């Protein structure tokens, strides 16, 4: 029973980390590609 819920958990919280996990990556590998103030903000 908790079983299931926490395996529906775990599936609802996958699909949500990649996408910002991804983005903040993609931010970091844009500052370390072009050293700029913006960059560091963003």
């Amino acid at each position: 029973t908790i079983e299931e819920q926490a395996k529906t958990f775990l599936d609802k919280f996958n699909h949500e980390a990649e996408d910002l996990f991804y983005q903040s990556s993609l931010a970091s590998w844009n500052y370390n590609t072009n050293i700029t103030e913006e960059n560091v903000q963003n």
